[PDB]
């Protein structure tokens, strides 16, 4: 309740976005193990 706390959930909004695109190039079943 003092500075902030207002656009942080609009930051977070981003960050799950941008986290979904970023699982779009992983190879499937890449490594050996």
């Amino acid at each position: 309740k003092l500075f902030l706390a207002r656009l942080i959930w609009w930051l977070q909004y981003f960050i799950t976005r941008a986290e979904a695109h970023l699982q779009v190039w992983i190879p499937p079943l890449n490594v050996r193990g």
